[PDB]
This record gives C-alpha cells, sequence and structure tokens, in this order.
C-alpha cells in the first residue's frame, strides 16, 4: 500500500533503474605550506575538467531540449567562473592552509547558506541549484565516477529519491518510459516536466527507491496511484487495459470543442494563452491552450534592438501562426507607451505616459508603422489562423480608421500577388472605459472584443497599474469594473459576436465563476494559469455561476461581492 | 438717429461730461552736447512727477476698485522704472543728441510697436496700456496740464471718444452716472466695468462726443437705444417711465430661483461659478452667478507657502461663505496630485500623477488633513450655506468611510461647543468612469453628484489633459462621455437627489442644450462663462433639447452628435 503525489496521469510497464550515489568523503586535515601551491593546482586541475565536462551537457540541453534549458547552465557555468569564487576560495587555502575540497565547499556553501536564510520557498529553490554546482565540483575535484544517464542503451524506468535539473537536461527521453522519485513534491524542478512532457510519473512515493532494486520490473498504474513489483500476469493485465482506457481517454479530448474548459453542466469556453513570442507558445502547449488569445506584439519588438520591418514582423509572425499549429493566434497590433517604451524610438517623456501617446495613437500618427505591421499581419495569415486585434481603442471614429486601413492594405497585398486570408477577423481590445461605454456601437464593427481588464481597471479607478502605494486600491473586482465587462459582453452577445479576456481577470482563481457566469466566451492567460483556471471551470455549474454572477453584479461593495464568490466556493465544490 | 452697441440695458438723466485733449507737440531739433546732460535732467525731473503722480493713483484704485485694480499700477510703474528703460532712453539722447520726449517716445512706442505685430487681439489690448504709460510721460515732462476725473463735484454723465484703464481707477463711480463713448466695443476695458457695475452706458457711439458740448443735458433711454439732446418733457417723461420698467424688471428678476436660466419653456437649472479664492466672488457676482458649484479647495492651498491649519482654513471658508451672502458654495474637499502638486508638500514624484496619490487618496492616507478641512468646512458652515464634496471617488467604500469620518468630526465640534450647520448635505464628484458606473450604488449614500467631465473625460477616453500631443483625443463630447454623464444624471434623479457640473463642459455653449436636455440640474462654471451659457438656456426650448438629447446619445460618433446640434442651432433660434 505505497502512495505517492501522482504528477502526470498514465499507465506504464519496464524495468526500474536505481541512481546509487556514494557520500562524498572530507578530509579535514591540515595542509602545510608546501602543500598550498599544490592544493590550488589540484582545485585548478580538478575545476579544469568541470569546465569542459559541463559544457558538454549544456550542448546536450540545446540539442535535446533548447535554449531555453542551454542557457541555465551557462548562468551555472558562468557563476562557477566567477572571479570572486577564484579569489575567495585561493584565499582561504592560502591564508587558512585549508583542503580545496573543504575550502571550495564552504565558500558554495557560505553563499548557498546565505540564500536558505531568505523566507522565501522560490528563493530557497534557486539555492538548491547553486548546491548542486558546488556538490558536484567535490566529486570532480575526488574523480569519482560518474553514471551519466545517457549511457542508457534499454527502455526502463527512472527511480531516484531526487534528481537535479543538470540530471534532466542529460536524460534519455525516449529510453524513461516515466519518472518517480521521493522528492518534496510538485515544487521539484524534475515534477514540473512531467506535467509538461505528458508521461506517468510519481514524485512524492517517500521510499519506493529504498524497496526497488535495479533491474525490477515494475508496473506503473498512475491511475489507481499504486505500483506492482514483479507482479503476476493477472496485474500485469488490469493495468494492460488501464492503460486502454487512459488512451480513449486521448482519443475522446481529442476532439475538438470537446476539452476540460467545460462547466459539468456543458457550457464551454475558449481557454488560451497570451503570449510574446513563439518562445511562449511552448508554454502555451505545455499547459493545455487551445489557441493564443492576444500576441502582445510590442514584446516582439522589444525582443530586438530596431524596430522590425515589415519583412522581420511577417517572418516572426508567420513563425508563430505556425508554432501554434491549428490554432488561432490573436495578434494584437502594437502597443507601446504606458509602462512599455521601447528605449530604441526614443520617443519623449510624457506627463503621464498610461493616459499618453500609446499603442493605436502611435501607429496613427505614423502610418510606416501601422502599415508594415498590418501588412506583417496579414500576409503572416497566409500561413495559419490569425486574427488581428487593436489596443487602446476609444471611439468608433478610431475602429472605422482602422478598418479602412486595413483594407487599403489588402488591396496592395492583392496587388502585389501576396496571400493573405480573406477571412481574416478583425476586432478590439477592450480596455477603455470609452470602449466599454460604446461597446454596442463597436460591436457592430468588429467580429469580437477582447476584455483589456489591467488597462480598463486602471482608468476606470484612474489607478496606475504601476503604483504601489496606491495599489490597494487597484480592484479589477470591483462592481465598477465588474458592470462595464458585463456590458462589453452583452454588446458583443446581441451582435453575434463573442469577448474575450486577455486581462490578469482571466487568469484570477477570484473571478472564474463571475467571468464565466457573466457569460465570457473566451479567457486568455499567462500559460501558467491555464490548469488552475480550466480546473475551476470543470467543476462549476454553469447556471449557477450566473446566478453569481447576477447577484455580484448588484453588490455596491468589493466585499459583498467577494462574499457571493466565497459562499459559492463553500457550497458548490 | 445714432446708434452704438448699448453695454448695459437701463436709463439715466442727467449733465454731459466732454474729456477735451490737446495734441502733443514733439520736438524734432536736435540737441548739442551741452543740452545733453540737460535734457537728461528734463527727463529725470519730469520722470520724477510721474512716479510720485502714479503712485498716487495707484493708492485711489486700491481704495476705490481694490487690490485686483491696484496691482495694475504696479505693474506699469514697475515697468516704467525698468533698468531697460533708463538705459535705452540715455543711450539715445546721449549717443543721437535726440530729445527726451522725442527719445523716450521711441523706446516705449518701439516695444509696443513690436506688440502689435502680434496677430492676436488680447496681446495688443495690452499693447494699448504700455502706449498709454509712454503718452503720459510726454505730457508729465511738458507738464501739460491734467483735467483728472477725480475733480467733479457734481453728477453727471461721463463722454469721451475712449478712457484708458487708467482713468477707470480714479474715475468717481457716485458721481458718474453712466459711461458713454465711441471706442470699439466690449473689447474696450471701460466697457467691461459697465457689464459688471450694472450701470446703463454705450461705447460703440461712433460720433456722439462730436455732438455734445459740456454741461449739455442729455436722457440716455440704453432701451430704444437714443439718446435725447435738451428734450421737451414729453420725451423726459417717457423716459422716465422707460426707467420705470427697468426698474420692475429687477424687482421681478430679484425673486430667487426664478431668474434668467429659464428656457422659454418654463425648465430652471442653477448655474453658478466654479472658484478657488474669496477673490473669485467678485468675477461670480459680476457675471450673474446664482451661487457657487465648486470650491476648489486646493487653489486656497496654493495660494499660501505652508498647509493650512484647521483655523486658516476655517477663515477661509467663513470670508467665502459670507463674501457669497445668500448664496450657496459647494466646497470640495481638497484635490492635489495630478498636474496640480503643493510644491511645499514635498510629496514623491510618480510615474502617472493623474492615476496617482491623487486628493481623497492622500486625506484618506493622512487624516490630519482630511480631519483638519472636514472640521475647518463644518465649522465654517455655521455662517452660511455650504456644501461638501468629495474628489476623485472611486467606490461606494470610499464615501462610507468619509461620511463616518464626517460623523467623527461633527460629534467632536459638538463637543467643543462649536456649531455647524446640522443641515449640510454631502455629495461626490462624479469625475471616475468608476463613480459614473455605480453612480446608482452612490446616489443613494450622497445628497447630490457634480460631474466632473475634466477628469471623467480624461480617464474614460484615456487622454492626458495635459498632454498636447493627443488633445485631439480629449474628446468630452463623445457618445461615450456623455452617455456617461446620462447615466449618472438619472442615477441622480432615480434617487430623488439632483446632478450639478463643474467640468468645463458645463461652460461650453456646445454642450448646453445636450446638458440641458438630458436633464442637468446644476452648470457651474467659470464666472466669464455664466452669461453665454445662461443665453443660450434662456433661448432654448427645454423639451426640444430632450429630444436633442436623446438623439445625441443614440450616436456612435462626434460628428455625427455635433450635426443634431448644429441643425438643432440653425432651426430653433
Amino acid at each position: 500500500m505505497i502512495s505517492g503525489i501522482l504528477a502526470s496521469p498514465g499507465i506504464a510497464f519496464g524495468k526500474a533503474l536505481l541512481l546509487k550515489e556514494d557520500e562524498i568523503v572530507i578530509d579535514r586535515k591540515k595542509i602545510s605550506a608546501d602543500q598550498v601551491d599544490q592544493e590550488v593546482e589540484r582545485f585548478l586541475s580538478g575545476r579544469a575538467k568541470a569546465s569542459a565536462q559541463l559544457e558538454t551537457i549544456k550542448t546536450k540541453a540545446g540539442e535535446t531540449f533548447g535554449e531555453e534549458k542551454e542557457a541555465i547552465f551557462e548562468g551555472h557555468i558562468m557563476l562557477l567562473e566567477d572571479e570572486e569564487l577564484e579569489q575567495e576560495i585561493i584565499a582561504l587555502i592560502k591564508d587558512k592552509h585549508m583542503t580545496a575540497d573543504a575550502a571550495a565547499h564552504e565558500v558554495i556553501e557560505g553563499q548557498a547558506s546565505a540564500l536558505e536564510e531568505l523566507d522565501d520557498e522560490y528563493l530557497k529553490e534557486r539555492a538548491a541549484d547553486v548546491r548542486d554546482i558546488g556538490k558536484r565540483l567535490l566529486r570532480n575535484i575526488l574523480g569519482l565516477k560518474i553514471i551519466d544517464l545517457s549511457a542508457i542503451q534499454d527502455e526502463v524506468i527512472l527511480v531516484a529519491a531526487d534528481l537535479t535539473p543538470s540530471e534532466t537536461a542529460q536524460l534519455n527521453l525516449k529510453k524513461v518510459l516515466g519518472f518517480i522519485t521521493d522528492a518534496g513534491g510538485r515544487t521539484s524542478h524534475t515534477s514540473i516536466m512531467a506535467r509538461s512532457l505528458e508521461l506517468p510519473a510519481i514524485v512524492g512515493t517517500g521510499s519506493v527507491t529504498s524497496q526497488v532494486k535495479n533491474d525490477d520490473y515494475l508496473i506503473l498504474d498512475a491511475v489507481n496511484n499504486q505500483v506492482y513489483v514483479n507482479p503476476t500476469n493477472e496485474v500485469i493485465d488490469k493495468m494492460r487495459a488501464v492503460q486502454e482506457q487512459v488512451a480513449s481517454e486521448k482519443a475522446e479530448l481529442a476532439k475538438l470543442k470537446d476539452l476540460p474548459a467545460i462547466t459539468l453542466d456543458g457550457h464551454q469556453v475558449e481557454v488560451c494563452a497570451n503570449i510574446g513570442t513563439v518562445r511562449d507558445v511552448e508554454g502555451a502547449e505545455r499547459n493545455g491552450a487551445e489557441g493564443v488569445g492576444l500576441y502582445r506584439t510590442e514584446f516582439l519588438f522589444m525582443d530586438r534592438d530596431a524596430l522590425p520591418t515589415e519583412e522581420e514582423q511577417f517572418a516572426a509572425y508567420k513563425a508563430v501562426a505556425e508554432a501554434c499549429g491549428s490554432q488561432a493566434v490573436i495578434v494584437r497590433t502594437m502597443d507601446i507607451g504606458g509602462d512599455k517604451e521601447l528605449p530604441y524610438m526614443n520617443f519623449p517623456k510624457e506627463e503621464n505616459p498610461f493616459l499618453g501617446w500609446r499603442a493605436i495613437r502611435i501607429a496613427m500618427d505614423r502610418r510606416e508603422i501601422l502599415r508594415d505591421q498590418l501588412r506583417a499581419i496579414l500576409r503572416a495569415s497566409a500561413f495559419g489562423k490569425l486574427r488581428i486585434m487593436f489596443p487602446m481603442i476609444i471611439s468608433v471614429e478610431e475602429v472605422r480608421a482602422l478598418r479602412k486601413e486595413i483594407e487599403i492594405y489588402k488591396q496592395e497585398l492583392r496587388d502585389e500577388g501576396k496571400a493573405f486570408d480573406e477571412s481574416i477577423e478583425i476586432g478590439v481590445m477592450v480596455e477603455t472605459p470609452a470602449a466599454a461605454t460604446i461597446a454596442r456601437h463597436l460591436a457592430k464593427e468588429v467580429d469580437f472584443f477582447s476584455i483589456g481588464t489591467n488597462d480598463l481597471t486602471q482608468y476606470t479607478l484612474a489607478v496606475d497599474r504601476g503604483n504601489d502605494m496606491i495599489s490597494h486600491l487597484y480592484q479589477p473586482m470591483s462592481p465598477s469594473v465588474l458592470n462595464l465587462i458585463k456590458q462589453v459582453i452583452d454588446a458583443s452577445h446581441a451582435e453575434g459576436k463573442w469577448t474575450g479576456m486577455c486581462g490578469e481577470l482571466a487568469g484570477d482563481e477570484r473571478a472564474t465563476l463571475l467571468l464565466l457566469g457573466m457569460g465570457l466566451d473566451e479567457f486568455s492567460m499567462s500559460a501558467i494559469s491555464i490548469p488552475r483556471i480550466k480546473k475551476i471551470i470543470r467543476n462549476t455549474n454553469f447556471e449557477d455561476a450566473k446566478v453569481l454572477a447576477e447577484q455580484a453584479l448588484a453588490q455596491p461593495t468589493t466585499d459583498e461581492l467577494m462574499t457571493l464568490v466565497n459562499k459559492f466556493i463553500e457550497e458548490k465544490t
């Protein structure tokens, strides 16, 4: 009867691999002066190896996982070569006549020890990565035999007390049919990989490695949360059928709108990622995004030290469109100028950037910007489902002037023998109280809306998103912002269009029932929030939420509206 | 058959005074070197007189009109003593060997001449005041006889081709039964005085002074726009009866609420002045204000180099309350922190002051400020009708916390044996889209609303009131702001309260029919706008305006809403 936390559901059958590591012996024997010069050379000679061996691991991470994991090694390597460590490690040996393995341990342990004093779980984990660098350094000076998880010639299950980020890079994903460890829990780096990799694995076993020997045959239920050791065929069979169900579950979920973004009583919404860069598509796919709800194109502009031309934009958009496969991306035209300047533009300062010459106000005062970009988006739409959406819309005037612009850019493309999706849908950010107010009018003029609650909150409450001194007044969960949200959604629906939401409220656990009840069609968020919200959605009853929403919309006070939400959560799941 | 522009309606009977002035002779005869030293002394000796005589006129203006007219003389005197004039006047005489009256004329004429090159009517008038200083200087060096309007021992009518601001100060208001001149028109300084003084007078006669001799008996109709010269008693009689009607008109208008702020079809609104300082009460009374709709207390705070204590505030408020007589003042608690900092507070900088720690957000983070002030207002309410109004309100939370505050401060006063109007009404600025959105909720909690459209526009459109680069987007006449205005007014009325407006829209000729049609109860503006708006109000039909308003509120476009307004003005007066 062994149970863990189960990080990924599924089933698997294979041999068990056990990572055994010998304890590192440290000699506290003081060294003589003649040994001072020799110990430094041993450290440099031992450090010389890890230098080249660490570099080899980096290259495997880049090809195996990508640049996201390749740079983490550079930080560890760059930190190791820090000139502060060279002087501090040598000084103790030269000054205290200590050994290199004992003196070096104090330096890396000293810094990591300072990090543990921190009262944050996020800073403590990084201290674990730093500690790992010094831990291996001691083995490197001694020249301890390394197992290396890359030397696997046969498929096996991976069992260990805990895995350090360094092992996950040089790990064979195809030869490992799963991962099992007794680490702390999801807060473990390897645990997150099981989720994104979508492979069965446990991390809270507690003491399975002490019960398993290498070459042991084990079957992972990852469904009943049980492990069978050398079990007959009656269990190897049950499991095999459990694995069948698992596979059918995929096959069914595989359907289009038949996704978890459905309440108990059958109400579906989209749930998507906001992104900045192709690189974010990875997190989106990892977290179960059904498409991209907001492609903040600014971020691509701050990914460069020059304004990206039509061609550079096109390429960037094309990549995204393609890295998204079948999925739709809502490409927002550029929003520079509140707290998001791009320095390379050298725009002049403003007294209130957030009430200033922002986003569309620029692209309309400098058509080359609007034109290059819209041109690029359109052209990229020849390569995947894209939508166009505009930021900082304030009037019907603005929308018509920009549609007219699209139509001009569309013809030019037609005339230059350049495909673009003629179906391409156009919408607007509703993130201004103006837009919210004339939502009915705007809804005739666009295909859709996405409510930017970060901004909407900001202007409706006149509280600067940046200003910590008044942060306590920044409440997107005000009777004032909610009402304006409702009013927008309703506008959508009255024209037979839809409203999504890319403001942070979409991703906020506390609004999910209200957003849902109020009929929001689409949620778009940081990818990392997709599962929390999906979970809430999948476990609500939609009808109940409507009732909730309605109540909340009548409250003159946030507190009073928080109460409704809470009594709901109490009574309803 | 002589007709002028009539600046003030009324009737008068009295003798005619004629201001005759001899032409100033200028000698272009070059002076010798021995005469250079003597001419400078003559200028200094002649300048010595005007120095003391100009100072005497200043003291008469202060006692006669007040500090508003006393400082204008200091500028003229300070400009005359400018060290640049001393060196430039002496240099030409010493360098060009010119005469003091001819050389001095070039210096003052030279600067005034540069001002005329300006293409602005407002800058040109000031050039007239500077020209006057040099014109009299020539008489002062020559020692020309001065008539002085203060030497009047008998009541007479004042007739002149044109009067310079200097004469208006040393003018006997009680001995002058009216003012008649052939100047340009209302753009004449003296013409404005007839309006504020409320005395019959003409400024566009054209050539009456050439037809009148001093000691002539004239009757001013100022009603039929005619002047009778030595007319029998049949006309001295008609006029006397015309004067009776005039007096009855006052008596009727005198009433109270039934004033000019009434549409043709009987709909009344209040029309008041926004003020900053007791000193503004004068302009308000001058321009026919029926009370004060917004007393921006910040302005009193920027009228000082220290934070005004409870006692200083009280005094300041008391004065206002009293300078307003029977009239109600809406005292807004302090609004510092957008474009209105007070430097003496040394508050820290903000990234977006207008979305920052503004107004009520301060007084709530520093109770001493809120307390002193509310204390002071309450106590001042023992001395005249005052209301309390709060700026930058965003939530029902804020209002309740502040009412609760009032109630505490009320008791303290009760306990310290300090009267305050127990009837004192409390309201809120609706100048946030939040407030506008929860207007229904807020309306239960306050006695009234005043819509701040400067701010409301700002946040609804996210356009900084300060930012000229996007000024073209600052449109309080958007379908978005108007709708929010309507929604607020309606909230008021639904609770049986009222909404006023102190934003600049109230004073904007183009909104007046809409504001009216939408049922706005109260308008408050710069005093100078009171008559334009009153005029529009008095000449509208209210029912028609409703229809107008309604139409305008359905337009998705400003232009389209401007069209309605225009076709109205065409067809309707």
